[PDB]
């Protein structure tokens, strides 16, 4: 069980470097547009309270400069330019060869992606993350990686589902997806703003218990169930996620022969504490692996 | 808040290959004119127990080998000599990679991270790292198929190839050769039950830990008490740790912290006969999995 991401070729492709006055990030170049955060117009002494409509206006073509440095390089030049929630859509008169396959599809707590973190439109590292229940993620991203994207694939078509934005009060990160709206509504200025309270992603939990199961790892399942109502109402006092069965679920559970309500009781008692035990060479219980993840890695 | 980080893994991707001989298929590395794989590709499937290679290249002719390329232009590539280098084989080709990236050949030693490039069938799947562990094992996700896959790290921007893989162990642990053809911790390419040593804990690795635990405000173990280096090191040969090398990353640590490394020495100490009733960033169990170098980029 590694954490494990999408080989980042593909991507790596499509990242440019976007400069706008005194503020440079990374950008996305697909086909003929290159996206990336709005907030590249902001000034230096407006931090706080840009006004995008505003900047929107006073911008013109020329006030983008989009540099590709990997692979086949170049000098884009940008002929149109539009905003589309909180980022940016620039109209290049190159369209990328190497533009994959893609769609733009939000994604949903709990899911897993990769990340391909850029600086200056550099690729540097990838990793995986989970969209926490809040509506935030836990990667890592230094001054500068804005604009670096997040993505699955599925055959050959890459889901694009997150755009880096910015870090919040408690260390913590958010972006957008690619509509436009910003993950957990946060706002792209400096202002204060506070992040709803974490909670657990039950399903990659029980998930999770199943690879404990898969590797011989089994002292915590008792005969003893918890069905999903009950857990349910106990979720909602325990800062856990709602528990939704899946058909990845399920054949985790026909696999091993313990049913998901086993593991429902189970996940109640760990919480409570581990007493002195370890689970898969942890002490805590891990909520970043997705059933889907176990199924793959596993099976 | 340290996370699992791998290059991006571009560079490598368009240097995969599938090759194969006889009825036995694999990946290959294709660097300028050489396609680098898993010498067993040779070994006739009955033949497992205990192969001779010395004779099995010498029976392999012109077209013995068949190497195809998947990804970009796919083409076949016309293997025109083959050479064996300890438990790899070296296999010439007519068309030199366009793509061949600046790069060397250096053998890693244990507690070192590295990323590894998961193929199937020459076909990139996916990448997470790793580190090498003090048995000469990785904990690795390897499924059927996933032999001459790679492992590298980059410095600027010369990618330092350091494994390629070759068999699953019966513990679930994975090993593979340095590009010398050298297979870490000898194991043999045979179907034959051979023996793991005891693995230990990374001494260099859990002092990074710990100063990425003092760099997060988590410091109670540490006291004015220190153990030395060599008095820690013959500790350490009864105690299932490393020995420790210090190196310039883990200097920084303790400059950035105002800790000496021998004062984590004697919290080792410590620590491994018990957390007491105290938790290290959440967790009761010594971490190694992170690098000096892995500490300072992230925090
Ligand atoms: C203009 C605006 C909206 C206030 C802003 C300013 C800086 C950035 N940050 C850029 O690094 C960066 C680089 N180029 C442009 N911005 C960083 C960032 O969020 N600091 C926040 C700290 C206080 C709260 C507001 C901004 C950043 C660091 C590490 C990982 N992720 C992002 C993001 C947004
Ligand atoms: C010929 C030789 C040396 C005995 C051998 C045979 C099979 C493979 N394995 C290929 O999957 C595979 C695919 N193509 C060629 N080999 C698998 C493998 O190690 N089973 C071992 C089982 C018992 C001990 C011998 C080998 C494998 C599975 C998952 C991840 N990693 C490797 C590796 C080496």
């Amino acid at each position: 069980l590694v954490k494990m991401s999408h080989p980042s070729g593909d991507v790596e492709a499509c990242m440019v470097q976007v400069t706008c006055g005194s503020m440079t990030l990374n950008g996305l170049w697909l086909d003929n547009t290159v996206w990336c955060p709005r907030h590249v117009m902001c000034p230096a002494d407006q931090l706080s309270d840009p006004n995008y409509d505003a900047l929107l206006i006073s911008m013109t073509n020329h006030s983008f400069s989009v540099q590709k440095h990997i692979g086949a390089p170049a000098n884009l030049r940008v002929v149109g330019h539009a905003m589309q929630g909180t980022l940016l859509k620039l109209t290049v008169d190159v369209a990328n060869p190497s533009t994959p396959a893609y769609t733009f599809t939000t994604v949903k707590p709990g899911a897993a992606f990769s990340v391909l973190a850029c600086y200056n439109g550099r690729p540097t590292g990838t990793f995986t993350v989970v969209m926490r229940p809040n509506y935030t993620i836990k990667g890592s991203f230094l001054c500068g990686s804005a604009g670096s994207v997040g993505y699955t694939k599925e055959g050959s078509v890459i889901n694009f589902c997150y755009m880096h934005q910015m870090e919040l009060a408690n260390g913590t990160h958010t972006g957008s997806a690619f509509d436009g709206t910003m993950y957990g509504a946060f706002m792209d200025k400096q202002v204060h703003q506070v992040q709803l309270t974490d909670k657990y992603c039950s399903v990659n939990v029980v998930a999770w218990l199943y690879a404990a199961i898969l590797n011989g790892c089994a002292w915590f399942v008792k005969p003893n169930r918890t069905s999903v109502v009950s857990f349910n109402e106990w979720a909602l006092a325990n800062q856990f996620t709602e528990f939704v069965g899946t058909q990845s679920v399920d054949m985790l559970a026909v696999k091993t022969g313990v049913a998901i309500e086993q593991l429902l009781y189970a996940i109640q008692q760990l919480y409570t504490g581990f007493q002195g035990k370890q689970i898969l060479g942890s002490t805590m219980l891990e909520d970043e692996f997705t059933p889907e993840d176990v199924n793959m890695q596993i099976m």
